[PDB]
């Protein structure tokens, strides 16, 4: 039911309706453009109304990644190109300049717009902006922003490793070396962006996968479990037991905790040299 | 990587590391998913097997070619560890007319099981190290429970704690305070608005609130240039900024009905208002 205006690194969508000279409306942090649609069937009579999905967002989607730099805090480029998503929908619709008008956050791409490509805006309006960068009181409001990010993103799964790792029961060796961070701030990052990746995309989907005791006795000859010697307590030492019950697949112990093989990396050698060959 | 080997499989470009002489043994990483891990054990048996190291297609320095599929986010969904899987076996295939050695450690060791479910034409032996799977315990329910559990919690009592506080900060309207604590209707929903606001907060805010704009880029365009306040957003922070542009260039504001969300709380007022600005 949307238009569509592909562009490079994206499919942008958005309404169209009524008529008259184009008018287009930038969303906010809600991204979408269905939040003007109420507004539009009071403007259509006298402006063709276009409200934008911006191309991250609803129904829009983009063909191409973004930069994985794009995740960094001053990062330049979702901005304009959001800018120039909206350029180029103007000069698609109308020979002439266009009204527009941002909300919040989307009123910041409409001073981008209104800064890179002054061509396409007749008219502009910044409902309610939220930029900071030329206040008088500019670092208070980077910093607080940039504080809240942190602190939502990791101070919820600081404390949510740490108690998981009790349900766990988790050794101390592994604890100590899992939590100490990295030594690059860039280290540090991928590392957020790993363990975050790891709770929604794998730890459900792998630890709830449908194996069965069944399609390990077919090779159990082939199979050795691996306990070890640092880590027993724990909730995996747990599994390996009632799977070498039930089928008698043998448990092998080995140096080190459930990270052995890089915490004891010579011991851990020597018993899968004896294991096998 | 900086030293690293690849296998182009479809959807995605599999990096690994390889040392050693011998019988292939591949290792599989788990939470962390790469392979560098590996690599001081791996010097130990470089004279008896060539080691390989893997970066599991979404980590390290392996690349995915197409999207994930939607579904990946599922918490049932079998996508990614059959993927992964099958990522082995091909990469055994690859470097092996013989069945190969395959460790796996942890989640790792889950892909193992898979590769050996199905693929055991290409495992000559398979050591699983610490599975942390439930499906086939007696006291699965509990232990996927917990795991749902404490990844919801992690996911959102951030979340929710800090835009409670955030807004107090900005001095949100009631009017827009009472909206955004709404949550959408479904399931779908409210993750889609989570979503949406865990994005917004990573990629939008700190980048657009510090963007290159200055009161001289407004200068030029004054003519055109209208800001809007919420009659119904009285000392939020975004009003205190459409105040220092109007004090510093002399751009007026036109008070709109609504808050920050105007548009939407009164859209038949915000349309009044716009008629007449530009009608
Ligand atoms: B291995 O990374 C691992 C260990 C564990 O208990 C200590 C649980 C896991 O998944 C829930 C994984
Ligand atoms: B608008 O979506 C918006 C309002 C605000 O203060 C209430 C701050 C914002 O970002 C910093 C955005």
């Amino acid at each position: 039911g949307m238009e569509t205006l592909e562009l490079q690194g994206a499919k942008l969508r958005y309404h169209q309706v009524g008529q008259g000279p184009v008018l287009i409306f930038i969303p906010g942090a809600n991204g979408t453009g269905d939040i003007f649609l109420p507004l539009a069937e009071q403007l259509k009579d006298h402006f063709t109304v276009v409200a934008v999905d911006r191309r991250d967002y609803g129904e829009s989607e983009l063909t191409e990644p973004l930069p994985d730099s794009a995740s960094n805090p001053d990062s330049d480029y979702r901005v304009k190109r959001d800018a120039q998503d909206i350029a180029e929908l103007a000069k698609s619709l109308s020979d002439e300049p266009v009204y527009i008008l941002g909300s919040s956050s989307g009123s910041i791409v409409a001073m981008h717009v209104l800064k890179d490509y002054p061509e396409v805006v007749k008219k502009i309006a910044f409902h309610e902006p939220p930029i900071n960068t030329f206040l008088p009181d500019s670092t208070y409001w980077k910093d607080k922003n940039d504080d809240i990010v942190h602190q939502i993103l990791t101070e919820g799964l600081e404390k949510g490793m740490k108690t998981f790792g009790e349900t766990l029961n988790i050794a101390p060796i592994d604890a100590k070396m899992m939590s100490q961070p990295a030594d690059t701030e860039e280290g540090r990052i991928e590392q957020y962006k790993r363990t975050m990746f790891w709770l929604e995309f794998e730890i459900r989907q792998y630890t709830h996968s449908n194996i069965t005791l069944d399609d390990f006795t077919k090779y159990s000859d082939k199979i050795t479990l691996l306990n070890g010697t640092d880590s027993r307590g724990s909730f995996p030492q747990d599994v390996n037991f009632y799977i070498n019950k039930e089928t008698g697949i043998p448990i092998v112990d080995i140096p080190g905790g459930h990270l052995g093989y890089i915490q004891k990396p010579e011991g851990f050698a020597d018993v899968l040299l004896n294991m096998w060959g």
